[PDB]
C-alpha cells in the first residue's frame, strides 16, 4: 500500500489504538471527495487504504478524528480532527506515512515519502 | 481580541514572517464560511482578527499558508497548508492562542487557552 | 536579558506554571556549573535568568523539571526532566528564547533566536 | 530488545540515517556511565542496544547525536544533542522505543512503553 497512517498517544506513551480516519480526494469541481476510510490497529497503524492504481495524483486530506478518540477515554480535547492536506504523487508514484502524535490540546503530524 | 494567531520556523529558529493566515467558521450547512484573515508580523503573529462580540461559540478553522511560506524560502515542502479546526466554548477560558511550529515536512499546532 | 525560557502544558492547553529551569556552563573539564535558575511565572515564562555580560560564548544547558511538574498535577510521567544543549554564538541574532511544549510521555523544544 | 531508538527527519520526510546514539545508566556515585551505542541504519532504528537481562532498573539517558547529523548535510545546527532521560522498569521489565523528529532548531521526542 502507497498510504499508511500512524497514530501515537503522547499522554500514555502508547499506539493510539481505534482510531478512525477518513482521507479525502480534490475533485475536479474542488470539493473534497471521499476516497478512502479506516482505524487504526492495536499498533497504532492504519495499512490498506487504498491501492497502488488507484493513488493516483491528486490532493489528499487525510482526517484523523482525535476529538473522537480523545472523549472515549474521558478527555474533552481541544481540536476536532487534525487535518493533513498534501499533493501526491506529482513526480510518479511514491509510498507515504503519515504519522501523528497527539496531545488534548496539541499534536504534531509528519510525513515520510519514499521512492519504491 | 480573543484570537491570536503564532507562526515558528523550526528550520531557521525564527518566527514564520509574512505568512498568510486565514480564519472560516462552520455554517449551518457544514460549508466554511470566510472569517478573518491577515499575514502574520515580524513576530510572527496576527492579532486583531476578531471582536469578543463576533466571536461566538461554534466550529472554526485557522487555515495557515505554510506552502507558500516554504516555496518563498526556496525549500520544497509537503503539506498544501496546515488546518487547526476548534470549538470555541464560552465555559472555557477567554483568550484562545493557536500557536504553530513548521519545518517542510511536519508541523505541529497547540492551544494556549487563558484568561 | 538575552536568554528566556517559556514552557507550555498540551495536556491542559495552558501555560507551565512554577516548573523549576536550571541553567548551567559547560565548563574547561566538561562538567556542568551552575549558570542560573528560576521557576516559571503564570505565563510559563521565566525572564531575567543573565545579562549580556555574562551570557559569553560557550555551551549552556537548561534543565526543565518537567517530573515534578506532572506529579504535581497527579500524572505519572515518562522523563525525568527535559534537557535542551545548545552553544551559544555571538555572530547570531542576540536573544534566544527557549519553548518547550510537555506531555507526559513526549516534549517538543525549540529555539527562536532574533535580534 | 527492549531498547530501540528511531529518528526522523523532518526537513526531507525521512527517516534520520547514521544518527549517532549514546546511552549512559546512572551509577551508584551519580555519574553518567556508558550503557550502549549505536547508530540509526537506513530505516532511521537502532536495534540490539541491549538485552532483558543487562536492561535492568536504573536512570537512562539516550544521547543523539543531533548536531553531528546535522552538519553532514550542510546544515549548521541549534542543539548539541537531544538527551532523552527517564526511569526505566522500575515496575519490573518493559519494552522503550525512544522516537525523535528533528529540524535544525528544534526536536520532539516521545516514548511508546509497552509490557511484553
Ligand atoms: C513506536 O514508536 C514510534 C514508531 C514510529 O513509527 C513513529 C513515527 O513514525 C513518527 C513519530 C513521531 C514522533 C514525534 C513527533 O512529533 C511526530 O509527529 C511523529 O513517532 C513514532 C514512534
Ligand atoms: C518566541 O518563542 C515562542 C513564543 C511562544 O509564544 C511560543 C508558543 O506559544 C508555542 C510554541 C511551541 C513550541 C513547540 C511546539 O511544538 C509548538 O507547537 C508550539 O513556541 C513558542 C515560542
Ligand atoms: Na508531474
Ligand atoms: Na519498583
Amino acid at each position: 500500500c502507497p498510504l499508511m497512517v500512524k497514530v501515537l498517544d503522547a499522554v500514555r506513551g502508547s499506539p493510539a489504538i481505534n482510531v478512525a480516519v477518513h482521507v479525502f480526494r480534490k475533485a475536479a469541481d474542488d470539493t473534497w471527495e471521499p476516497f478512502a476510510s479506516g482505524k487504526t490497529s492495536e499498533s497504532g497503524e492504519l495499512h490498506g487504504l487504498t491501492t497502488e492504481e488507484e493513488f493516483v495524483e491528486g490532493i489528499y486530506k487525510v482526517e484523523i478524528d482525535t476529538k473522537s478518540y480523545w472523549k472515549a477515554l474521558g478527555i474533552s480535547p481541544f481540536h476536532e480532527h487534525a487535518e493533513v492536506v498534501f499533493t501526491a504523487n506529482d513526480s510518479g508514484p511514491r509510498r507515504y506515512t503519515i504519522a501523528a502524535l497527539l496531545s488534548p490540546y496539541s499534536y504534531s503530524t509528519t510525513a515520510v515519502v519514499t521512492n519504491p
